[PDB]
């Protein structure tokens, strides 16, 4: 019953050395990394809830041991823990898929494989043996391995309480497990634990608004999508789009101030941004300086929405007559270029000389602009692998890094008068810096705990590898805020579709 | 001979569980972490070259294994590898030091303890046993531990070629070594390896000059000491003195702009800096805003050295009429406060109103002030624990992140004109961030490799725990620079007195 | 399953005298003093609900016996009693932490330690063995001792009834428990029982208004804080502020 | 095994035979045919193709001076023979010949890297693998019994193979002549080496 498929012990005849394990490792059961998922009546039929390769990554101690060795061999013993109650009706099926065999998409078929079925109401733990199905004497890194698949056998039809059920796994190696070929302990595999520094968010930099400390975390149900190109970092590719790891350093840029003007009550003149990283304006590279600016003034506003940038004339040694001016992206009237990344930009300097280098600072905004306008970034066109737009899973909302931008005004003919505004960032490089040291297990998400008042109040967020955090919300609000006390904590690895137990009520 | 003191095996009868080791670990000898040092004719007699405490950190595999367990017991076997030659003269002698018994500071009082000596000319390795000394059944974490100390049995008199000898140690646990009480693999002991992310220096932030990307690494024999307070980070404590993890965010500050003037061809007036973190100006806390400024204009100057900062008048929402003004620390005429950390400062705004909040952005430096003046930093005296001066070891030069500060000028009556200058920073938080995850072994330094041309050139640097880098040089220069291609790489742990084999010639 | 970590019996070779216990003490289970706590859906994740040092204070009879002796040695057997119902969904984890080991803050990690997991709906009592992890032949007062830690493994997501669940513990010494060095029975440790005099409140003095007998007990939801400096007494420091034991 | 000889008067020369990793002979019970070799092949060391490599003081310290897959390509004749067969199995014997001078200072280290394992970049780490150590001013040679690491009865073309790594252990500091120290290897198949499944030579 518990061992549908017998385990075959390899002779290890071709192994130069057989390294034994600490015997007490076999007698302790630990949680399976990334072996957590949830199920509810909303779950689609025939969808695989979990899929794990049978490898030393299934147990904490073996995973750490495996960093020393080059090869391994042996199976594992697994247990399933279910958190249902008496009102839960349904059943689960767990099966073992041999290598090179495609996984079907119907519980009816999975019964062919060596399987085991358990009810949702069961309080005990169902034990299943997962043997090592191999064609060779032992295993090297990168082989094809058997799989464990869990899927709904009978759907949840009770729908009485309509609450999520959480499942967890624990494992321990079988008595015949063995290692081989002691080697120095350094590998590129993601560590099972991601101990995080106790750095509060306000101690982190804001990619979209340097010089303004992060003041709070922001949640807004209105912002259903993000199209920013600055605060984009991914675990598997580092910086993405026009992002950078030193936002303050790359904040400034320069323009050549080419001749030409556009209609408007004031006088506007064109200018082209320098591209030191892209000396030749080829279409396969970014059309703007790396990590420059993505304010996104407005879709169509020449007389209402404007960006204020400190501007000075290039001269020997430095720049002269630095003052604030209003600017935007491209020509407003033209479509496809009014709000888009490109070299052409507006300038509020009638005395702007031909082909003269000038300094630009993103600085602030002015006019009728508000937080909503700044939130939406200019559209991206071309073939320079810009950062794609993303949205949270249904029932979840983004968590942003809020910052306050002070307004600059003048009592004289300086020219401009900015307005107070707030800036939102999807992610901060400081938080992502630790993750690079300890990679993410493939196809998993990190569950984080946010402690605020010395442990009395704790929030829970999901950090996707794409580089954004989400929270489970129930209400509807546009101005919910959270303190920046900090002390992020790592909880465990969960499936991308995992449902967070803690719920943030926006109505309060 | 090879067994100067037999080991006193412990029965381990009092341990809940005895966890055996992989037998192949005993049979392989690996280099001792941090067990490398060099001896030269310049070394003084009676100087300690190596100090290690007998513990699982003496071997790679035991060090990695130790993160799973709560207790241990047993000794180690040590081999000694000497890369000596025929001309060298002298000998070494080391003593196993029972806990709380001290070592003699002389080469006569060492023969008593189980030791052994060899000729520097031997091409083979001499083996010494370092037993574990205890009065309890087995060790927990945080007990007293015996130590191994290396001393000069005879200094180097050869001087027929006058070159160094390099010593290395390899170790393997004795057959009676054992562990106990398996625990989750997350412990405070230092990992034997510190795999670093590949982040080039130009991708890092400059603590002492945000908005200016790091452009190169700087070595200057003239800068024999460092008294900075911004770019100070430490492994054990993190930020030190007036440092911060978000230099850009904390760059700006505000002052109350109290009335009162001082002599000068223009009109200067006083002002006091706000201390949000120190509402009460007590002497046991920093007297300046966290991570604010340390240019260090000059020792004494009223018309030739000045600091240029953007200043604005506080109003609702933000500030107004932001322009450039000259400023400096303390009071010029008075002594003991002209260049010190405090709240009084200068302003170049005759129309500066009483008790009005004003924005301050350090920004550009003006007048004769130059990168050497920038290397000078304002003095700190107080109970606020300003960091003690840090200097490269003699025969070594401190490594800094060089930056370029563009100048600001004006053709109209803006008020101030600045001059180009360069800024040096002792350390960048980005590099130090990875270390916090993996602590350093106590009393050891990290040897790093700097790959520049795809693996064609190397600059070997020593990264001390205090948070500074040093290199070995022979020539004399004031403008030696190194590219910022990056790709720092970890090599090994070495003692503080270790001398880098690679040498940088400043004359080229 | 019930004994994840085996118990090691000390030889007691360095003990001048080995004092046995009444054999019937081993066969009776009593409530653990201070071993009561509650849990509900409002409980924060990763928060340690309980933390007990493995010592003679875990059992009534041993606690009273310990007042006679100077040293002790041996482990304990513990049981957990849960008061959930069929609508309670979740799980608990109990673990044993060796001395000098920091307690993590995530149920995911605790599984490394010798542990045991039980469901909230279980009506029976889960038994767990808590061995005596010591580096020495026997124990004196004031040593560092192993700990028992209880924390939520899976949160209460049912939220159907939304009622508190109460947990209790019982313990009994293991057969190898021993004492030593009979000494006169006087110690400064808090007694497990605090039999109180039958003095009604109106027979007590009012610190803030002597000469006026206490007439009733008062509850007011408005008074959310107290800043008085007269009727302030603390168990560990006696009178506090400007308080006194003779207000009149 | 180790043998020592005096050198003309002042100094000694050491020749050693090390076997750091226990070789595991394959029974070859699953090979359709076992093809033997000309016995004289086993008794003829030859230059290792591409086994000519160089290092110096300026060389990236801790950087592998040589990576060689333990394969039939190591020896001239086995490389030629392998074109007539489909599979192979067995280890190799390797000898070390390095070019130093009187002022090349340090020690050498050689190690065996199992297949699929990333190659380190520091002498400190290389000691984890089975290894050996030498002198730099020597005129003698050291022999290594490189085993054939595999998890199958015999190899087809395109497998992953173990490597041999040679590297400086006590870097150059004398820097008198400041010359480039080239390296040279020689090898021959071990007695248990075998081929299988004769096929047309293309």
């Amino acid at each position: 019953v518990t061992a549908p498929l017998p385990e075959a012990v390899s002779s290890l005849s071709l192994a130069p050395t057989v390294n034994a394990l600490d015997p007490w490792v076999y007698l302790n059961q630990t949680e399976v990394p990334g072996g957590t998922f949830t199920v509810s009546s909303a779950t689609q039929p025939g969808s695989v809830l979990l899929e794990l390769e049978i490898s030393p990554e299934l147990n904490l101690y073996t995973s750490h041991l495996f960093r020393m060795y080059a090869g391994w061999s042996g199976g594992f013993s697994l247990k399933l823990l279910v958190a249902g109650n008496a009102f839960s009706a349904g059943k689960l099926i767990a099966a073992i898929i041999p290598p090179n065999i495609e996984v079907p998409n119907s519980a009816y078929l999975l019964t062919g494989f060596p399987h085991e079925i358990l009810d949702f109401r069961t309080a005990d733990s169902m034990e299943i043996i997962a043997p090592d199905i191999k064609n060779i004497d032992y295993h090297f890194r990168g082989d094809k391995l058997g799989k464990l698949v869990v899927m709904v056998y009978s759907p949840l039809r009770s729908t009485s309480a309509d609450f999520e059920i959480e499942i967890k796994l624990t494992s321990a190696p079988l008595p015949d497990f063995k290692f081989t070929m002691l080697v120095p302990p350094i590998q590129n595999n993601a560590l099972p634990i991601w101990s995080i520094p106790q750095a509060p968010p306000y101690s982190m930099v804001n990619p979209r608004s340097p010089l303004t400390p992060v003041v709070e975390l922001y949640i807004n149900s209105s912002y259903a999508t993000c199209n920013h190109q600055l605060g984009r970092y991914t675990i598997y590719q580092g910086a993405i789009g026009n992002s950078t790891f030193n936002p303050s350093g790359a904040w400034t840029a320069t323009c050549t101030a080419e001749a030409g003007s556009v209609t408007g009550h004031p006088n506007w003149r064109y200018a082209l941004l320098d591209l030191p990283d892209n000396p030749t304006f080829d279409p396969t590279l970014p059309p703007v300086p790396r990590g420059f600016c993505d304010w996104g003034s407005g879709v169509k506003s020449g007389n209402k929405q404007h960006l204020v940038c400190f501007t000075g004339k290039k001269v020997e040694g430095g720049f002269q007559d630095v003052d604030t001016h209003m600017w935007d992206y491209g020509d407003n009237e033209t479509v496809g270029l009014d709000n888009t990344y490109q070299r052409t930009i507006y300038i509020k300097d009638p005395s702007l000389e031909k082909d003269a280098q000038y300094l630009v600072i993103p600085m602030g905004v002015s006019g009728a602009a508000n937080d909503d306008t700044v939130q939406v970034a200019p559209n991206c066109y071309g073939s320079w692998d810009y950062a794609p737009t993303v949205a949270p899973p249904l029932g979840e909302q983004f968590v942003w890094f809020r910052s306050q931008l002070p307004a600059s005004k003048t009592t004289t003919t300086s020219g401009v008068n900015s307005v107070p505004v707030n800036v939102n960032a999807l992610m901060s490089p400081d938080l992502m810096c630790s993750a690079y040291a300890s990679g993410f297990p493939l196809g998993k998400v990190a569950l984080l705990d946010y402690v605020l008042f010395g442990g009395s109040v704790v929030r829970q967020f999901k950090l996707y590898p794409e580089g954004y955090m989400t929270a489970n919300t129930t209400g509807s609000n546009t101005g919910f805020i959270i303190p920046a006390d900090g002390y992020f904590r790592f909880n465990s690895w969960v499936s991308p579709s995992f449902m967070i137990s803690s719920v943030v009520d926006l109505n309060l």
